[PDB]
Parts: structure tokens; sequence; C-alpha cells
């Protein structure tokens, strides 16, 4: 049977080919998680399709109506076999889906504009002149919301209250406007996508400070799956190997354009 | 029933306290994984007695009798119900026993004595004047045993066989080899350690070059075990409070001395 891989355009996860039009079915996607998917599919000895989650998201239950959205909902409601994608290791997750140990480590960090006259969480926190949100429907969004840290605290308060609106619904949507807002919107994303798109023309914008957690990023799948035990050996062999490293570099850094 | 906790005595994890010889049980050890294990213990609801292993080893399968010694062995023969220490995952162990998502992550490390003309593992590869190994009967010698990639290989090759012996039975015997030889060995181990004591007087020691790896500590359980799914939940759940930050800015750095 088919396993049903869902996943996220999300940049160099899971990207279009430039000649998408002309291809077919998986040969349409390149990226980090499309050679990962190849591997652990080869490792675990199934065929498999590569879909795009329909709403675009994450996933979170949603406030009104308890249903999970995003590739979390797609596992949990049946729609898909496994998530292949930069899906965060979260509790609240762990108890509807099954990760493997991770893949790769990251945590939340802070991109500006070049210049912008921020350095830590502290100096966002002590002002509103520049304002400053996250991608809505993740794990980013749910760590302000549930943190008791002061600072964290804080932050989410302005956050969640901001007008207008400073939650995004893409990442591609918090860059743009980090790149158009002239050093007034900062945003809160992933160390991993942040250290990404610092390497992407036109060089605009950067990390800064140190990250304000650490976790990871695990290859996930429906309670109850068969693929559990295999998918998670063969995350550990592919990491033991160095290929997922081989994997990092290849997609981050020979890429890389500044 | 009470939990048994295997353990090792390795700086800052599990240590004496300078007056154990007047305390009774759990009461004799300090640590991270001291402090790690009573914030287990009190969010899923069992009482444990911490045990040191009896070999101080953290566990390799024996190449003659195919037995596996340290914490690991402790496990799988049934001697402890769960091990909370600095035990790295590995795709042989996860094999023979379980292991909760990570607590903390490391890679292996170059530690040199100040001074000594070397910045990177291939630095390492390229002379025999500075000799250089690692621990037995864990995670880093194993790397270096079953890595493909042609530096670390090279460096294999010459450990296997150098005269005399490179590899040290314990972390302490590591740093006081390297402590004492005047430049001329450099240990390879974890970074959480050597970054620990590079923080040490006499502050003689120090890190080089980037880690060699990517890969985590988790708290194991023998297959089977009740204690799985709970273990687990709490380990996420102590990360995103930032308990496990707390904890290793207490261990590591609140208590340095450079
Ligand atoms: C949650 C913390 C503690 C920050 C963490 C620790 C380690 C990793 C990790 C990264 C890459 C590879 N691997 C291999 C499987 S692993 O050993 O389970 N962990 C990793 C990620 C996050
Ligand atoms: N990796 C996140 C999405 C990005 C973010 O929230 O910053 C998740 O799994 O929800
Ligand atoms: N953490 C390692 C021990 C230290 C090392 O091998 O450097 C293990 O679990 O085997």
């Amino acid at each position: 049977k088919t396993v049903v891989v869902t996943t996220i355009l999300e940049s160099p996860y899971v990207m279009m080919k430039k000649n998408h039009e002309m291809l077919e079915g998986n040969e349409r996607y390149e990226g980090y998680c499309v050679d990962l998917a190849a591997e652990i599919a080869k490792h675990c000895g199934f065929k498999y399709k590569l879909t795009i989650v329909g709403d675009g998201k994450y996933g979170a239950r949603d406030a009104d109506t308890k249903i999970w959205n995003g590739m979390v909902g797609e596992l949990v409601y049946g729609k898909a076999d496994i998530a292949i994608a930069p899906l965060t290791i979260t509790l609240v997750r762990e108890e509807v889906i099954d990760f493997s140990k991770p893949f790769m480590s990251l945590g939340i960090s802070i991109m500006i504009k070049k210049g912008t006259p921020i350095e830590s969480a502290e100096d966002l926190s002590k002002q509103t002149e520049i304002a400053y949100g996250t991608l809505d429907s993740g794990s980013t969004k749910e760590f302000f919301r549930r943190s008791k840290i002061a600072v964290f605290d804080k932050m989410w308060t302005y956050m969640r209250s901001a007008e207008p609106s400073v939650f995004v619904r893409t990442t591609a949507e918090g860059v743009a406007r980090v790149r158009k807002s002239k050093g007034k919107y900062a945003y809160l994303l992933e160390s991993t996508m942040n250290e990404y798109i610092e390497q992407r023309k036109p060089c605009d914008t950067m990390k800064v400070g140190g990250n304000l957690d650490s976790k990871g990023y695990g290859i996930a799948t429906p309670k109850g799956s068969s693929l559990r035990n295999a998918v998670n050996l063969a995350v550990l062999k592919l990491n033991e190997q160095g290929l997922l490293d081989k994997l990092k570099n290849k997609w981050w850094y020979d890429k890389g354009e500044c």
C-alpha cells in the first residue's frame, strides 16, 4: 500500500522545482524533507506519495471547534499515514500522534531587518515601536501563550492584543513583513528557518541573540501505526551515518547566497 | 513499588555530596541527573532508589561474550527499572531498551590542554606526536569504530592499535591524562562534559573545533516497562517549562570557576 505523506511548502524543506509544471507526482518537489522522505522510505521498505497539507498549516487545536488543523490534523483524522516536515515535537502533540527521535535541533529565535536596534527577547519586550509576532497554528505561538517566564509572558500579552495583528499565516509572510517594514517589525521563528533566510538574497535579514528554547523536529505517525518503530530506527541510522548533517549542509549552505 | 534507578558517577550529572558519609540513600548524591530524577519521579508518581552502576560503565555489548555491560546491561538483564544519566540515544541501544525524547543535546568534541597545536579532528588525524583516545564502553568509541567518514575512520585505525593504549575507563581518567601529558594527549568526549570541565579549576583544558556529530541523551527503560509513556511526557513537560535549561545553567555555570 502507498504511504500518504503529509508535508508543507516551507523552504528549504519542501519547495516546488522551477520546472514543476513539466513533472508528475513526487518529482514535482525538492528539498531537505524530500530527500529525507526518500531515505526513510528506502530504509523502511515502503512506497509513498508526497502531498501538501491542504490548509498550509503545521497544526493546532482550533479554539472554538477543538478540531486539529494542519499536518497534525491530517494524521489525527486519518487522511495521511506519516508527516515528514519541520514539525516540532511538543507535549500536546505527543498526546495525539507519535514522533520519531528528532532529526534536527532548533530553538525559537529573533529575525530582524539588518540594523534594527534589537539584540534580545528582553529588548523586544521593553518597547512597542518595533512590532513583533509569530506564525499562526504552530509551536512558536503556543510557546508564548503557555510560557510562565516573565519576559515571554510579557511578549505574549503584547502580541495577543496588538493592532494591527502581528501574526502571520506562513513563514514567507513573516519574512516579507520584516523586509518591507523598514526595521519596524521583527519576526519570531525557528532558528533553522531564520538561518536559511539569512543566507538568501538580498541578505537583508539576520538572526540576533540566543535561542529562546531548545527542541527538535520529528517524523510523525498516527497512534497505532505499524510504521512507528522502523521510522524511528531509520532516523537514528541516518543520523549515525552523517546523512542528516550532509542534507543540512546541502540545503542551507550549498544554496548560500551571501 | 520502588523504582530502581541506575545512574553513573559523572560530574556534574551525579556526584557524591561532600558530606555523603553523614547521609543515607538518595540524599548522598547531587547533580543535574539527581535533580532530574526527582522531577521525573514527581511528575510520574513513583518513589525511587538511586543506585550507581556496579561496573562504572555506560554500556556496550562485550566483544567475546555478547553480554551488555554498564547501565544498558542493568536494564537489559532486569537489575534496574530506569536509567537517569547522560546516556546517549543510539540505534543499537534502541533495539534493546527504550529511550525518552532527548533531555539534552551534545556532540563528540576534542579536549586539549591549553596551547596544544590542534584545532580539528582533521588536525589530529594527520599526526601521531599528540596521542588521542576515547572512553571505553560508550557511544564515542562506537562512533569511531563504525564511521565510514574518511577522517574518523583514519582516527579509528590509529586509536585501536596505538601503544600505549589511548582508551580510558572513566571520563575523569581521560581528563587527568590531558592535564598530566603536557599537551601530548587529546581526549575525545562529549561536548557537555568538555564544556563543564573547561569551567573547572585549574582551567587548563578547553574545547577546540566544531562537534563531530549531533545527538541526545535520553531517559531509558527496559522494553515492556509501564513507565515508558509517562517518563517521555514528563521530559517534554520539563523542557517546555524551561526547567531543563535552568538545571543546565545551575550545574554548568552557576558553580563554574574560570
Ligand atoms: C530537545 C533537545 C534536548 C534540545 C534535543 C536534543 C537532541 C536533538 C537531536 C538533534 C539531531 C539529531 N538527533 C538524533 C536523535 S537524538 O539523539 O534523539 N537527538 C537528536 C534534538 C533536540
Ligand atoms: N515547526 C513549527 C512551525 C514553525 C513555528 O511555529 O515557528 C511547528 O511544528 O508548529
Ligand atoms: N554518553 C556516552 C558516554 C560518554 C562517551 O562515550 O563519550 C554513552 O552513553 O555511552
